[PDB]
């Protein structure tokens, strides 16, 4: 009746992704660990504030996989993330279990990977769950963007949403920031570079912050959480509402931009039916460069698995 | 304490517009008109829907300018629109001399946001009788246009409508300026869908003109439009209660803007807090820019009739 | 794979029902009435909302029952108000002539009835449709209830929904106001009146003031609107959703309250299936003896037909 | 223009409070704690959210107090609570001596909600160092506890968890009363579900001491909760920046209710524009006033030890 969301995995990431399903009332959610009592702490923590956001959603923990059983989304997590490319056989093993399992309970299910590099794991676990390539994406250009949009829209004074920001190739340092993409109200940002209320320094600025985001919040004695599964939810609303947003996603290349069995980030549009239709943008001469180096870092990681 | 929004004019549109306000929490409503009931018998019944809707705004009907008192936002929808289309001007114009009066004397600090048409000639006759700062008033146009154009688009391209951007400036009316370069999807340029064959160049242009002639498509099928107007002026109206900053296209005064002065105009704004917050002027070429000035001229051959 | 749901009705209820859908997201909607444009023309308009609203609801027109094919909700307010007992025979052929449609088109939808009187035309629906009994209910106590919990939170000035109230048997002039019932941010509204916040004078005002409410809005403008369709949604919602929300609402009575083979106001829960619960609330006598006049008045009403 | 909320604490529930903040678009929020560079990690984190909520909150962390100006809400979740638990209560005294002290300062028009535990106890001592009236400083308390209370009897008579109404009062912590004859849901009195065999008197009382237990049974799991304090936080602060009205159970000053003076309890209170506008005396019967009774002394026993 109502769908089921799985969150493999119950950091701090699926801990703000539980919540948000409830405030959304976005369907029952069960929260997967391989440690043993966190996700039934937060579970019910959580179960909690449906009275708070008016909704009905379940919200119950797990340590077997055996839950997965009947999932209309799977939202991947779990991984080591250190104790650095020495993690990619390990994450490689813990791919393999997961797609085992959603192969054999939930092989109709929706798959958004999160465990990096997500251009390598989402492929992992797209292979070994057997999947379609319309049902498997990992998170990347939502997330990589909406620092950049954020960034440029404090220095403009205006709404975060209104800056549109297109990030493609693959998430991490390789990550592919198209200058050329970027509009705010619809506008493209050069016209306010002409009109001198943003300039190509604080652009450049921007980018490099961008792409060091993840690394300043962790010097700040933090971690970054809950950006992400915003990012992660906006990704899983569009497909349980049918929305169709378009939005930039790490998905199976099968010759855009040159390249044709490894996974990248593109524009895509997210339905009722999965990804919809893969957007490839027309990139000049510059930008696919950086983008095949992108993908080439993609596959110097896939080969050390 | 709670922000006082007051609809002068309680028609269909403004209708909508309370009971979106309602939807959303907004403020409490003055559904205000010059017919003796009918503010009254539409405020009763949307107040029942807080209940519903989880709110707390207070909406009540009144047929007394004096209940614009404190407003913080003032909505326009009052005047004429039939008894050869030039003729209503100068009654209009009388309209908007007495509320300019009330607004003048009772909410000199509101929030004005003008929807009667011909809008950039019906704000400004306004601004001019009211005397409310240029950056606290301004008249709909962009946002409901282009909200056709992208949902048009949109239902072409099979994606979410929101996901368009266009901007169309200059006036809100038949010279209505579409500016087919600025169109994105999903923040990529349109022309790369022209390219890619998922919608042609005819297509599109066929998509300006029901743009263009979206108001006449609906009343020749026997409704009109007012849930997409009351639509637009509440996500206006909201981008300033809330103090949003959001990007939209509205009608406000140029101050040399695209070479043009001492009129209204459409043009992208930012709607914050303290009311405009910018005035943005696009970076017109040669082409665009000559539609631009028909645009303004139409609106001061209008003006120049009340 | 997104929800349709087929206003029968374009009147000005299904205008503001088709215009909340797009606010929330609900699904597609299609305006069906007989005036032939006028359905065409709303939804146009109406569709272009979907732009402010940040959702994708298609919003069609239609003059032919042909468009009930795999609604997943109809929505009835198509009939005659004029040109009294006399209206009764002719509602009566449209419930027959929309019934036979939904035997063929749709028969597994959710059906919510509000033509007037609900109590009669929602049975004759249900016979002529042929579909369970906890797949069809009729509008009433949720609209009806609105009216009094919000004159009682202005007495109190409080949050209108913080008010509780019930109100059963049939919609219309001989409704059931259960003052034992009443209860302010869950509170009994006798502790109220004891502290001389409310009085029983004013309560009763306020319960003839509900009881007329439909008749003193006519006389200032036309038959309610806004909020009937609010009410319509709500209920309309927690089918889709599957929230499980206790909703007072005209449902086929097997026994409860000592009636049988009619349908009256009683607080159900509605949910992913439908009604899954009848609530039979444990009256006093003289409650039942007012019950006992709603349902007999519905059966007086079902005779003339 | 937009509200300033500072949370003075950016522990495990001041994060889920500033993403629910952004998540609402209620206002600009400020991280502060004493724990160094950590605030402004998180806040940088939840800043980028604002694009896929559609809103437009400034989020910062600070370790200065200084921040403190202008606030229109501060949230004190900040204390200690380990290295018997009496031993704190100078410590967590002298706390809410140094933020009523910048209270007093800095924003002493503020909207006061203090989560500090014992909170009838804190929310007392910040109320007399800062000097803010009474009606302008609440404690969590009801809120949090009536939702576990509510929550639980839902899913076994499977309703929607908010149609249960439940009210919870006295003092939270051990001592809370839980007051059964109170209990509706969908309006209708719990005893009708018990008499129709849909729940027993017997699960009832399950319920209660799992309700009473839901701390400890989260802590021995996880840690302390933060998800529904939070959310149970952020219903009180909307209900006030919003004006809702809303009746809320929450710790607030007695000056004679219940029969008790000089003391902080809970108790339900309607929360409007300008902080709590009712304070609502339950008629109790005389062995709830003798449970009610109980958690007064028991705070008043903590409140000696200060
Ligand atoms: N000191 C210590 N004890 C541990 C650690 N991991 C597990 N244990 C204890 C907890 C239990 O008493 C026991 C068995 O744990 P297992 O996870 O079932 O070992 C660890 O890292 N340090
Ligand atoms: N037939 C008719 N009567 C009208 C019309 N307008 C007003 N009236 C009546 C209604 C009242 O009885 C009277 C005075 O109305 P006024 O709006 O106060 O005139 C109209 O257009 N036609
Ligand atoms: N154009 C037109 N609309 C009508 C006519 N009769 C009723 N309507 C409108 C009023 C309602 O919105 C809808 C359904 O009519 P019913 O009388 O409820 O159609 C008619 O003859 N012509
Ligand atoms: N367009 C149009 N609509 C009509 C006419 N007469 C009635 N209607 C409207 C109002 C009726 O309730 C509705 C259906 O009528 P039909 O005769 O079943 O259409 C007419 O001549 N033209
Ligand atoms: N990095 C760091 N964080 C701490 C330390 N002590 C507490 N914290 C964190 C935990 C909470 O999120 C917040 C407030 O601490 P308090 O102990 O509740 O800061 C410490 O010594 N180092
Ligand atoms: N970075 C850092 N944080 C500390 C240290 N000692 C304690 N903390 C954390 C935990 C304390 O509760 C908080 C404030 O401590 P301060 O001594 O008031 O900071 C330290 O040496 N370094
Ligand atoms: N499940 C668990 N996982 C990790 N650490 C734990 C734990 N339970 C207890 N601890 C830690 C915190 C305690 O201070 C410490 C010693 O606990 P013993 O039960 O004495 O171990
Ligand atoms: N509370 C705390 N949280 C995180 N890191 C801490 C900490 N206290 C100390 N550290 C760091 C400081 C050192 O780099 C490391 C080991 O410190 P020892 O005092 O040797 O851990
Ligand atoms: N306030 C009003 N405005 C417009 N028409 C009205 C009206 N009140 C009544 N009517 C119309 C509808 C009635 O059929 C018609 C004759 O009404 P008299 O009260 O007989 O006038
Ligand atoms: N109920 C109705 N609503 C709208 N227009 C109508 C109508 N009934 C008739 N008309 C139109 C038909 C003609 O164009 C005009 C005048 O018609 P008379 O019967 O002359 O009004
Ligand atoms: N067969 C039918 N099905 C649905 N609605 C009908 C109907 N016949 C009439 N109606 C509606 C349209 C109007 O609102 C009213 C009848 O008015 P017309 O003048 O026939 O009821
Ligand atoms: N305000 C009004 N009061 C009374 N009759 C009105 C009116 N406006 C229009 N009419 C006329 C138009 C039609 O000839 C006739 C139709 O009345 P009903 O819809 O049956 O009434
Ligand atoms: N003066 C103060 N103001 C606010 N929070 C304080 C504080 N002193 C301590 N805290 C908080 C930080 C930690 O959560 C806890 C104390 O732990 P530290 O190890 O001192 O209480
Ligand atoms: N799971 C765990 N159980 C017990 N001690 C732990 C632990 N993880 C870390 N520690 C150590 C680190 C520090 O030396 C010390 C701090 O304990 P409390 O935060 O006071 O405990
Ligand atoms: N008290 C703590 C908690 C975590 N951490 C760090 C070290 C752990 O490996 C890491 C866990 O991150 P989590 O899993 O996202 O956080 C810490 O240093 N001190
Ligand atoms: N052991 C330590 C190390 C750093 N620090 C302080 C120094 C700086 O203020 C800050 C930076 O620490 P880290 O290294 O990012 O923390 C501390 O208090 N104790
Ligand atoms: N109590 C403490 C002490 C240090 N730290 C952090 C601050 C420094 O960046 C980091 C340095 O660790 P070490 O010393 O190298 O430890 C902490 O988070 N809490
Ligand atoms: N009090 C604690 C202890 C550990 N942790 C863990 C959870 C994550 O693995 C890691 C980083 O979370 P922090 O918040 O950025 O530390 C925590 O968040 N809070
Ligand atoms: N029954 C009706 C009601 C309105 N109308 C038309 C003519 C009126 O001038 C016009 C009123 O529009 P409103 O005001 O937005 O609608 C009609 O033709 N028949
Ligand atoms: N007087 C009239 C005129 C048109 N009509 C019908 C013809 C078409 O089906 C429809 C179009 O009318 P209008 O002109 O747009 O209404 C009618 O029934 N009576
Ligand atoms: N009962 C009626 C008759 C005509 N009409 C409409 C159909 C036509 O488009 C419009 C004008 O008709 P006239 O004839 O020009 O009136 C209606 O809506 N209801
Ligand atoms: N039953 C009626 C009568 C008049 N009207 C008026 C309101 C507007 O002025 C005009 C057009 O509304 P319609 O809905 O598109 O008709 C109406 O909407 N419904
Ligand atoms: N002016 C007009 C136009 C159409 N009509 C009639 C022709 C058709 O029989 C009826 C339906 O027209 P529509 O087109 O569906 O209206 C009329 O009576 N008068
Ligand atoms: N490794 C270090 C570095 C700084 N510190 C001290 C220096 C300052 O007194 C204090 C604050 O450092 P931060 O930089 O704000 O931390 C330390 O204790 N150990
Ligand atoms: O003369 C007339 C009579 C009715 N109508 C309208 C009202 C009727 O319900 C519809 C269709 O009826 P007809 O197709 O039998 O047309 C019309 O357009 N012209
Ligand atoms: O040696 C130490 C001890 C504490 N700190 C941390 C913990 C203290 O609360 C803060 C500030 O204290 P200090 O400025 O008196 O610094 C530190 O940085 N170095």
């Amino acid at each position: 009746p109502k769908p089921k969301i799985v969150l493999v995995g119950s950091g701090m990431i699926g801990g703000v992704m539980a919540t948000l399903i409830v405030q959304k009332n976005l369907g029952d959610v069960v929260m997967f660990d391989v440690v043993k009592n966190m996700p039934q702490g937060k579970a019910l923590d959580t179960s909690h504030s449906n009275v708070m956001a008016y909704s009905n959603c379940k919200v119950t923990g797990s340590n077997s996989y055996d839950d997965l059983k009947g999932a209309d989304v799977v939202i991947v997590t779990a991984g080591f993330t250190k104790a650095r490319d020495d993690l990619l056989p390990l994450n490689n093993k813990i791919m393999i279990e997961i797609g085992g399992h959603i192969k054999n309970l939930c092989p109709n299910a929706f798959i958004i990977v999160v465990t990096n590099p997500v251009d390598v794991m989402v492929q992992l676990l797209f292979e070994h769950s057997g999947v379609p390539k319309n049902k498997i994406i990992g998170l990347g250009g939502v997330l990589d963007t909406s620092r950049l949009k954020y960034y440029i829209s404090q220095k403009l004074n205006v709404c975060p949403r209104d800056v549109n920001a297109l990030i493609v190739g693959a998430h991490g340092n390789k990550m592919v920031l198209l200058k050329r993409y970027i509009t705010v109200g619809g506008i493209p940002l050069q016209e306010f570079i002409n009109n001198k209320k943003i300039t190509d320094e604080e652009v450049e600025g921007i980018f490099d912050r961008t792409v060091n985001t993840a690394l300043e919040i962790v010097n700040l004695l933090a971690s970054p959480y809950v950006a992400p599964a915003a990012a992660i939810i906006e990704m899983a609303e569009s497909y349980l509402k049918d929305i169709k947003k378009v939005l930039v996603c790490s998905t199976l290349l099968e010759g855009q931009y040159g390249h044709s069995n490894i996974f990248g980030g593109t524009p895509l549009v997210i339905g009722g039916t999965g990804v919809e239709q893969v957007i490839e943008l027309q990139l000049n001469a510059e930008e696919k460069t950086k983008f095949d180096e992108a993908v080439a870092e993609t596959k110097r990681m896939k080969a050390l698995i």
